[PDB]
RNA sequence: GCUGAGAAGCAAAAGGAGGAAUCCGCCCGAGGAGGGGCUCGCGUCUGAUUAGCUAGUUGGUGAGGUAAUAGCUUACCAAGGCG
């Protein structure tokens, strides 16, 4: 579901999907996490999509998790 | 919106950020406040052993000019203006 999805940009390339999921699991249950990687170089593009089970947890995650520091890097948390 | 009794005629733009939401801008009107331009009453030194001064000068029309009123300009008419 697209309204239940949250785009996270400016993620450090050293950030594992486990830490992203841990910081964004505080706002609610996460149905899925997909990190976007370059097809050719296999390297992390620095952004990912997170599907939450509910839309209330999606909006509560968009509001308070913006500018949040993850591994020494401020990340941009918005809607997909 | 501007010209014009009207008929009509005439006039604008710019993108840059951000992954998107969005932000800072851009053009045309209509207001607000502030900042300037003008006009006028009043007040604003000494000399009479300084007494007459002024002719775009004082007013009128027509054309121009100014962001705007105005001899601001110019031509014509009148002979005023200050003491
Ligand atoms: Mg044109
Ligand atoms: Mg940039
Ligand atoms: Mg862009
Ligand atoms: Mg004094
Ligand atoms: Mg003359």
């Amino acid at each position: 579901e697209s309204p239940y999805k949250v785009y996270i940009g400016n993620l450090a390339k050293t950030v594992t999907n486990e830490l992203l999921k841990d910081f964004f699991s505080e706002k609610g249950k996460v149905l899925g996490a997909k990190v976007q990687r370059t097809p050719g170089t296999s390297k992390s593009n620095g952004f990912g999509f997170v599907s939450f089970s509910s839309e209330e947890e999606v909006e509560a995650a968009i509001q308070a998790l913006n500018n949040s520091v993850l591994e020494g890097q401020k990340i941009r948390v918005n809607k997909a």
